[PDB]
C-alpha cells in the first residue's frame, strides 16, 4: 500500500536511527511514504524491545528498528531480524572531564556504567576503581558526569557520533581493552517474517559484511543464552576472507575472565559463534553465568 510505519523508542537517539533508516527507504524508493510511530519502552530481558514487538504482532507498525545489542536472543514466532545495517565503529569510549586516559585515574576514582562486561574487563585491569551503576539517556548519563557524580564514564563510541558529541570521546578504547557487545555500533530491523512486501522493501538496506560479522556474533550469545545485560563480550572482524570471532565471559569483579576464538569460512559464521559458545561453557562460563543467571544456566 506504498505505506510503511516504523516503531521506534522516543530517546533522541533512538529517534536519530529512525531518521536514519528513514532516509535510506526514501534513497531507494522515492514514491513511498514512511510514518514515524513513536513508543516507549520499560527500559525507558527485553524490556526496552517488548512493546515494539506488540506493535508489529497488533499491525500497528511495519518494522521496529533497534541497535544490534539490544535485539533480543529469542523471537515470538512470526517476527525476527532481516536486516543489518552498515556497522559504524563499534568500540567502548572513555568519557571524563578531568582526565584523559584510564591510566590517569588515580585509585578511588568513581567509574559510571551499568554493564557488567565493561565493569568485569576494566575490574580485571585496574581493582581500584569504584564501579558505579550508570542509567538514563546519553544526554543525562552525560550531565551527571558534569555534575562531578562520577569521574569518568564509559560509553559506546556509535552513540555519542551519532548524536554529534564525538566531542566528548576522550578515548576509544581498543577491542583489546574492551571487547564490544554483540552487534555493538549496527542497526537492525525486525519485522514479521511473513511480510514479504516490507522485506522486500528492506533488502536494499542490507550490508552484507556486516551482516555476517554479526551472524558469528549472535549465535556465539545465543548458545550462552546471553542477553544485553551479561558480561558478556562477543566480536568478529573480517580479517582478509576469513571471520576472526572473540569471545569473553568474566565474574563481575575481574576475578576470572574466561577467553577464547575461532577463525574460519564467511559460511560458518554461525557455526562458529555455537562451537565457541561451547567451548567457554565446558571452561568456566557456565559457572559464572548461573551466577548471574543465579539458577538459570545455559545448557
Ligand atoms: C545491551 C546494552 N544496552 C546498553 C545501552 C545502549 N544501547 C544502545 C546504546 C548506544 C550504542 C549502540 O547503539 O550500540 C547504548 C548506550 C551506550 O552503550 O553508549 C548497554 C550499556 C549499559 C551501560 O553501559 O550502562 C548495554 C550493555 C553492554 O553494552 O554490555
Amino acid at each position: 500500500d506504498n505505506v510503511l510505519r516504523i516503531a521506534t523508542r522516543q530517546s533522541p537517539l533512538a529517534l536519530w536511527q529512525a531518521h536514519y533508516v528513514k532516509d535510506k527507504l526514501m534513497a531507494s524508493h522515492p514514491g513511498l511514504v514512511v510514518e514515524l510511530v513513536p513508543m516507549v519502552t520499560r527500559g525507558d530481558k527485553g524490556l526496552f524491545v517488548k512493546e515494539l514487538e506488540v506493535a508489529l504482532l497488533e499491525n500497528r507498525a511495519d518494522i521496529a528498528v533497534h541497535s544490534m545489542k539490544d535485539v533480543p536472543v529469542e523471537f515470538p514466532q512470526g517476527l525476527g531480524l532481516v536486516t543489518i545495517c552498515e556497522r559504524e565503529d563499534p568500540r567502548d569510549a572513555f568519557v571524563s572531564n578531568n582526565y584523559d586516559s584510564l591510566d590517569a585515574l588515580p585509585a578511588g576514582s568513581i567509574v559510571g556504567t551499568s554493564s557488567l562486561r565493561r565493569q568485569c574487563q576494566l575490574a580485571e585491569r585496574r581493582p581500584d576503581l569504584i564501579i558505579r551503576s550508570l542509567r538514563g539517556n546519553v544526554g543525562t548519563r552525560l550531565s551527571k558526569l558534569d555534575n562531578g557524580e562520577y569521574d569518568a564514564i564509559i560509553l559506546a563510541v556509535a552513540g555519542l557520533k551519532r548524536l554529534g558529541l564525538e566531542s566528548r570521546i576522550r578515548a576509544a578504547l581498543p577491542p583489546e581493552i574492551s571487547l564490544p557487545a554483540v552487534g555493538q555500533g549496527a542497526v537492525g530491523i525486525e519485522c514479521r517474517l511473513d511480510d514479504s512486501r516490507t522485506r522486500e522493501l528492506l533488502a536494499a538496506l542490507n550490508h552484507h559484511e556486516t551482516a555476517l560479522r554479526v551472524t558469528a556474533e549472535r549465535a556465539m550469545n545465543t548458545r550462552l543464552e546471553g542477553g544485553c545485560q551479561v558480561p558478556i563480550g562477543s566480536y568478529a572482524e573480517l580479517i582478509d576472507g576469513e571471520i576472526w570471532l572473540r569471545a569473553l565471559v568474566g565474574a563481575p569483579d575481574g576475578s576470572q575472565i574466561i577467553r577464547g576464538e575461532r577463525r574460519g569460512a564467511p559460511q560458518d559464521a554461525e557455526q562458529m559463534g555455537i562451537s565457541l559458545a561451547e567451548e567457554l561453557l565446558n571452561n568456566g562460563a557456565r559457572e559464572i553465568l548461573a551466577e548471574v543467571y543465579n539458577g538459570d544456566a545455559p545448557a
